[PDB]
């Protein structure tokens, strides 16, 4: 009931506590573990009030007034407010609060050291996908910088009667474009050829390139969706090239400097924001090791190791291995010499280290998923493997929501 | 009941049946995932009974005779054994099926293609720690086998009243001596540091370098446990050197060939087995990830990374992540020249990865740990990583013990 983790590197050994307030279910039983799973109507009066009651219980416990009359006004106000509307408002403060704390619960985020400096768009007023495309911009431009990148969310309005959903089509604000070709090969990015069909069926003009920006496709208020074109000015991209590989430039790789979830569902003291797209900056190895060197992704491997000169004709020559690193090198060397944010995965795993100890210390725990968490490369070298740590779903919460384009009638 | 996995790079989606023969339980429940925590006297007569059943239920289907009169007469006999003597003795074709069973029940072992090659040696009448030392010699020898090694297993007699146990007090059957210096560094390997100083207690003499290998600490039948040296013609070791870096050799670096787990409990029909040394290959990844650069054992990673004359101001240079592959590369070729088996950790998965589907289609089901089964380099690029894996917990087993010097009764 109270739980022990143990870092294997180093035998600090930190008590978990905050466990113990989690409440959604794990996908795992005492028979089966489904670590390893990606994926393992609305809410009546009844049921969101225990949720409004518990979120604000919280929240006026963080600003030190836990029983005070402004917290017992405020849970009053708010029953009313449910049992007369079936849905609530959450104020300002309640909504900046929340959203930090969905990103602090991330268990599969490892750059939470940042998670209280995130700067919220409230943008609850927003009822057309113009007003969407708008708010968009200027998160992007906001968020963007000029590569000196800062954490942002942007808000949409929140669920009501579940017909009148807020999403945001696109998985990310900025992702390239993927074609299927007579060729009977993948020319952009495999992972958006179901996307980028949709685009061209709503009237996209797809440049047909390996790097081509894909447009928004966005829904206000349940509406069938409609595409704008992020202002190509606002979409900063990066050259990939590498420090010592003049050849490497020639393979024509560039990746996007700003990483932002659109997909996700924001839940809040009971209330659910279908549309809340966030984004902060890239750890090298998303775009090095899955981006680049997944086989079902932009697969670049073999070409590299080609230019390498290196021994092929085996596995144990670690040839994958050795362009996997260099690939990884040419990342991160891009971003930094452009000046755009990037951390690397000894940096980062380094930094959340040391939140784990701040969460442990000062909140009782830290829910992470190990399987995320881990880098994809170079895993027992960075000190997150050698870190026991328990998973477990904390409200307020990101949650994955199923593509729109299943759920949607025209 | 049917539960999914679905590969992520393929889109092949499996159907598990298995889980439903699982007992033990996980350590998870619906509100704590404990997939990434490391640890997550005798048994009664009641509790035996159903386990032994249980088994010689599946011994029998698995040689197409479940409900035969042999059938019924073994369950019959075990069921006066236990009454009787409140324990009972496995059959020879048992036991044998019970250790291979067992591995291919190890959720954590990326090697288990091979669980069905598997020699076991039956060392049940064993009685003392001379004995049980020649058993783990000619193990030893027979595995090795000059460098083309073979898989094995040496099971010692049974728990009984918990206080009569066979036990390897050596984690590994070989392994090297650590010594911490007053200063505070280390000498040799700082995992085996307590291990080595309990040797020396013991009364080893220690040669004081950096791969002495380990003697063996041996109890028989409960007695305190007794010191034998390993021949040293027995023990197989490689010299590490890199194909294209010829500063590589002067580090001093080798390994021995054979890895050898000597600290597990095995159980087979309700009955453990605390003494069950067992053996296959390396993955190369082991010796070269995690023995040699591990903060916490040997280190190596600025050194080499020194000698590359990679830049190391910064992290994100990546030079870990290049001394890293090197390293690996040397451990890879220098077993490889020397004609001593070891299989690289790309070959390895997606050997696993065939291995597992062909347990779905056969069996129902290929219980996996994802945290263990993906290599702690490049993980990404091997097949597994974007595999879906369910774990459960089938017997036979092996299982983790604590060590024995803390619960050991000394009788001096
Ligand atoms: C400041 C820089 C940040 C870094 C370096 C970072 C790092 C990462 C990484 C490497 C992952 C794994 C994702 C993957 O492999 O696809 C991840 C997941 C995630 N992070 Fe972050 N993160 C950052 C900011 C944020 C912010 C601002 C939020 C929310 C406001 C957030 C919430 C999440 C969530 C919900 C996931 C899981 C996503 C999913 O299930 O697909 N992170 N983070
Ligand atoms: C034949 C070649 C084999 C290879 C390449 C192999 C590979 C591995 C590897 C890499 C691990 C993870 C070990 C670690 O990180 O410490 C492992 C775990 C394990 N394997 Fe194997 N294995 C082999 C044979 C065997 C055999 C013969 C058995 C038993 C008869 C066995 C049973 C186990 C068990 C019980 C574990 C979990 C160990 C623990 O919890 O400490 N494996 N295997
Ligand atoms: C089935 C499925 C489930 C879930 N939960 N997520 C996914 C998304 C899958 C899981 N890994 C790849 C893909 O992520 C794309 C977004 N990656 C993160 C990032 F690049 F956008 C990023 C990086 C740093 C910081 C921020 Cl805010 C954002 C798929
Ligand atoms: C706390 C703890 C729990 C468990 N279950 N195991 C360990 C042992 C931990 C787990 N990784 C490090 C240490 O293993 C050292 C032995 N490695 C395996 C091998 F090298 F011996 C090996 C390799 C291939 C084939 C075989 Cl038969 C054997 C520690
Ligand atoms: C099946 C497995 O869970 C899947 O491949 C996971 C593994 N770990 C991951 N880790 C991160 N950060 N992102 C991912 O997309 C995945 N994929
Ligand atoms: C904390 C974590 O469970 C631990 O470091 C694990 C991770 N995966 C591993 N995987 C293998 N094969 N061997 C190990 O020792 C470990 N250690
Ligand atoms: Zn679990």
């Amino acid at each position: 009931r109270f739980l022990k983790v143990k870092n294997w590197e180093t035998d600090v050994v930190l008590t978990d506590t905050l466990h113990l307030k989690s409440t959604l279910e794990t996908g795992c039983t005492e028979h089966i573990c489904m670590g390893s799973i990606m994926l393992p109507d609305v809410r009546t009066k009844d049921q969101l009030f225990p949720l409004a009651k518990e979120f604000l219980d919280q929240y006026y416990s963080s600003i030190k007034r836990f029983g005070s009359k402004a917290h017992m006004d405020r849970l009053e106000e708010v029953n009313k407010e449910i049992e007369s509307t079936s849905t609530y408002q959450l104020k300002d403060t309640e909504l900046i609060y929340g959203a930090k704390h969905a990103w602090r619960n991330a268990s599969r985020c490892v750059g939470r050291i940042q998670w209280s400096k995130l700067q919220v768009f409230d943008a609850r007023d927003c009822t057309t996908a113009h007003g969407m495309f708008n708010y968009i911009c200027n998160h992007v431009k906001y968020a963007t910088n000029k590569g000196n990148l800062r954490s942002a969310i942007t808000i949409f309005p929140q669920r009501t009667d579940g017909k009148h959903d807020f999403r945001v089509w696109n998985s990310q604000l900025i992702r390239y474009a993927g074609y299927k070709q007579p060729d009977g090969s993948t020319l952009g990015d495999p992972a958006n050829v179901q996307f980028t069909e949709i685009c061209i069926q709503q009237g996209w003009k797809a440049p047909r390139g390996r790097f081509d920006v894909l447009p928004l496709l966005l829904q206000a208020n349940g509406n069938d969706p409609e595409l704008f074109q992020i202002p190509p000015e606002l979409v900063l991209e990066v050259p990939i090239r590498h420090p010592k590989f003049d050849w490497f430039k020639d393979l024509g790789l560039k990746w996007y400097g700003l990483p932002a979830v659109s997909n996700m569902l924001l839940e809040i003291g009971g209330l659910e924001f279908s549309a809340c797209p966030f984004s902060g900056w890239y750890m090298g190895t998303e775009i090095g090791v899955r981006d680049y060197c997944d086989n079902s992704r932009y697969n670049i491997l073999e070409e590299v190791a080609k230019k390498m000169d290196l021994d092929m004709r085996k596995t144990s020559s670690l040839w994958k291995d050795q362009a996997l690193v260099e690939i990884n090198i040419a990342v991160l060397y891009s971003f930094q010499s452009d000046k755009v944010t990037i951390v690397d995965h000894h940096s980062a795993t380094e930094s959340f280290i040391k939140h784990m100890e701040n969460e442990y210390r000062c909140r009782g725990g830290c829910p992470a998923d190990w399987v995320w968490i881990v880098p994809p490369m170079s895993g027992s070298i960075t000190p997150v493997f050698h870190q026991e740590m328990l998973n477990y779903r904390l409200t307020p919460s990101f949650e994955y929501q199923p593509d729109p384009w299943n759920t949607h009638v025209w």
